[PDB]
């Protein structure tokens, strides 16, 4: 169904565990749906 593919990699994982952030809330651009650390800096800056 949805279960396949992650939109995050295993250092944004662990971030977003320890962070508590949502990659769907989050901008990124690494494979065409992804949000690497550069975008989550970003936007942790944001909000």
């Amino acid at each position: 169904g949805s279960q396949n593919n992650d939109a995050l990699s295993p250092a944004i994982r662990r971030l977003l565990a320890e962070w508590n952030l949502d990659a769907s809330a989050i901008k990124g651009t690494g494979v065409g749906g992804r949000l690497t650390r550069e975008d989550v800096e970003k936007h942790l800056a944001k909000a």
